[PDB]
């Protein structure tokens, strides 16, 4: 058939896709658009990606539902360690698999954009667009990434529906992935690191799906951002580095089953009244100096909540900074900050820490429950609008 | 090698797979069979399709273990929006990527029965049948789809061990995927909607692996329907719109990690004696108005248990409901109904409803355990066989 | 581009891949290195194995990054129960799909050896490669595959970095999987199965992620054996026959929502100072007889620890042993054994067992957390040093 497009192979191209192969992928796309031409014959096309370094200096415009950009792996090798090393023997440099390295010189920030103009009520949203198994990196970046070199791999801007992210390399990169307006998102089995962000659900989203991957961002960004999020869904994955999954109005999210661990407070922030949340099931590491910000003072949580009704049972918070980096100086660091809300619920989950640490309920907070969940040298209540049922000590 | 086909290139087809790919496929399967003729020298091909708009006129019947049918993606579409809408400007209103519209004009409902006939202990079973990244698609249907079009997606008839439904769309199809008599299936990262039911596992199963699907099917049929089911496991799963997971003789099940939401109840329905089944680390939602359906009412529950030593520990239940959609009218409604059984296990569940809410022992029941599952106001126990440590709430 | 090799169309092989594929993958890496010559000029390649039936008689060596090896489908079929049965008339009697008849000639165990030589700071580390959706093969083998026919699938035996083990299947091996020094390895939708053992992460590891996999091999292996292992995360897979996760001085592990299953005692067991684990929302399944063995005792646990602030939360323990069977004879059995370590912390289990069994308290532990976990009968503490908030069990 005529709707598979190897970047390499296609005669049509103006330019090779080692030297530009945006330009080459906006040349599929205009033959694509040009032999898919009504509403009832559109039905997509794939563009594979050999392996091989390709440069990107042309920013990628897609506006086509049920396109598949695929490649051969996600090709990840680690920039930040080979940027401290002496590299003259290493026999790769560079990471590879089906690599595109982000290097624009048409003015934009953005490797793929995926945006269709117009309102999606009267020209239809993105329907199911998928990219699979190549390489993003920004060739060059220093820590923390962000503002960085301020690159973005894909970023969609138009309001979309079941888009799936899957099995992905991205590296040094300021916003790995952005998609606003998400309606049922998937992004599964991705290895996401040395970047700014991982992910980004801006403007307002529905159920998006967030399993199974590696997301390694660092302390400046958000391993996982989600604004006006209604319904989320992350389980499964492994967050390094600097862990800060971040609601913002987000409810009714099910955060369970994932293996959590930053160098910064903040691995879960829920904020600007979000509620009837769960984080259930999920190992939380802290521990210091893999870099170090004052972004966060160790008071505001490895869990923060601002909102009402949330759930957190049956998880682990591991806590190892020493004192001397605890701050503010002599205080006690918090484990989960209650900032504000009401009938939150603490439950079944176990405190070990080098130092003494505390969930700590605000004063403003009402109805909080915390059951074995604390023990009493655990818990500092500044209202006495709670329960306790403390976990046992002496 | 010759054992990849794509059907829009290979030159034995008879008719285009694009009138009837139905015919095209099973035209490969006979060309397979021809060219792999003893037990020994029948390793399977791969059946590709690339994107394209694809009629099935003829029911594809596959008797060949380790077959592979894949595509370009899942391709899903919403044809409920669609159709509810003013599309004349919509740039696409078809679903797309590889995609069958399952148009049946031989008097069957499935687009794919994979069935082999004969006692499986004398011809063998089927093994490891691969169906990935393809769009199945019923092209017109009504809510709530059941009976509605009656098609059917992939129906499994045979028994069968390790097959696999992997990156899948199934949009606007009676039943999307029924598997009779399946060992360790593997069903993930699908999307299945507007389907009146999702998965069926029917006859009986032993570990299937149901994980990181979309599953949006509507209110007159199962999110996942299992019966005499052993060892089943569901997570990582988003189960949306009329979510109900039904076990009928379900035991040892494994439903942890996922989100639930549905607009009527029977979220997580354990039937006929299910038994030793662990519920955990899930969030549960339920809503109204997404539909509306009597099918059940709010004393049914967002789980419903009948059965023995199950296990339900650290998800949330949030209920919001209208009281003036609230049916019985004036009753509370239940959160969790254990309806008979013994030793079954509530334990660090929170229960967040816009009206009062209960989690309801019926008089039948013995030994059930409530630990820090219920305030005193949510349990309404109906036998004194319980054990009760309330979730605080009086100072 | 010149870096997609289909091994069964490439006209540089001197040896046809069905009588030889290690020979024919090993000239292919051959000639990558051979066009690949300098550090930002090594992308790598696909190496694509169609269906068929491969022997291979050479083992394969790889230490080129980013290469990918893909087939059609993890080909599963039942070797143990083929091995059992009457199978004249079976329609195959072999696995498919890409499918690789492991038959070294060359004194070797592995099929395919991962390795680079010398120093990881020096020449750097293997990273990203990728194996996904093939078979591999022993052939023949006899329960339970230990010392077996000897064979390992795929051998990691040098530093890598976010290597990927995707979609495969595993059979008839003693091991099938081995990866040292890992960081960041994804093995994630695997079918292994009749293997001695299925995962082992060998020497020191960093953030392995284990996921939706079934894992099922046998009683004188491992399921996951990993040491010096920090932050493991174990999820969403199905164990079964004899579940066995084993962590030697493995830390910050998450070990959440999964199925398992096993006929023996050590389902997870966190040995030689294993610390700060989770293991939370897993559904326990322990019977007998599927095969049978003395590794261990019914006292060893279905769940051991030794180690310090460990997390056992929201699991169901189900036991079902017949009272003939457990040994020592006369003694009850183990649900879980602290067995040495401090702070752990078991809260909100259910356990449900066929006889009376027990959580048991090593007299030298200190400080175990045993909160609505089990009924005064069912602990034993062997040390008053334990706090005990017992599930209600008299009215």
């Amino acid at each position: 058939a005529d709707t598979v497009y190897d970047v390499t192979t296609w005669a049509g191209a103006t330019v090779s896709p080692y030297v530009d192969i945006g330009a080459v992928i906006n040349q599929i796309i205009a033959d694509i658009k040009s032999k898919q031409t009504t509403q009832t014959t559109r039905p997509g096309a794939v563009i594979y990606i050999p392996p091989g370094h390709y440069d990107l200096l042309t920013r990628v415009v897609i506006d086509v539902s049920f396109l598949q950009i695929k490649g051969a792996g996600h090709g990840f090798l680690s920039e930040a360690i080979r940027d401290e090393s002496q590299t003259g023997s290493w026999v790769e440099t560079l990471p590879g698999a089906s690599h595109i390295r982000v290097r624009n010189n048409d003015g934009h920030n953005e490797a793929f954009l995926v945006s269709r103009t117009g309102a999606p009520a009267t020209v239809g949203r993105l329907n199911s667009i998928v990219f699979q198994d190549f390489c993003l990196d920004g060739v060059n970046a220093s820590k923390p990434y962000l503002p960085g070199n301020g690159k973005t791999g894909i970023s969609f801007q138009s309001d979309n529906d079941a888009v799936r992210i899957e099995g992905m390399g991205f590296v040094y990169l300021a916003h790995a992935l952005i998609i606003k307006g998400a309606d049922a998102p998937n992004i599964t089995n991705n290895f996401i690191a040395e970047c700014g962000s991982s992910i980004e659900l801006t403007g307002a989203s529905q159920v998006a799906k967030i399993t199974n991957n590696f997301l390694i961002s660092a302390w400046a960004g958000y391993s996982i951002f989600a604004e006006n999020a209604e319904g989320l869904q992350i389980s499964g994955n492994t967050i390094l580095w600097a862990c800060n999954i971040t609601l913002s109005s987000g409810n009714r999210a099910s955060i369970t089953s994932n293996k959590l661990l930053s160098n910064f407070p903040s691995q879960i922030a829920l904020l600007n009244n979000s509620s009837e949340n769960l984080i259930s099931a999920n190992h939380f590491r802290r521990v210091h100096g893999d870099g170090t910000s004052t972004r966060f003072d160790d008071k505001f949580g490895m869990v923060h909540i601002a909102g009402n009704k949330n759930t957190v049972t049956g998880n682990q918070f591991s806590f190892d900074v020493p004192s001397q980096n605890i701050t503010p100086a002599g205080q006690d660091p918090t484990i989960v900050l209650v900032k504000s809300g009401d009938n939150n619920y603490l439950a079944s989950n176990h405190i070990t820490s080098n130092v003494a640490a505390k969930v700590v309920l605000d004063a403003s907070t009402t109805a909080t429950r915390v059951l074995h969940s604390a023990t009493t040298a655990q818990l500092d209540a500044l209202t006495t609008n709670h329960f306790m049922v403390a976990t046992p000590s002496h």
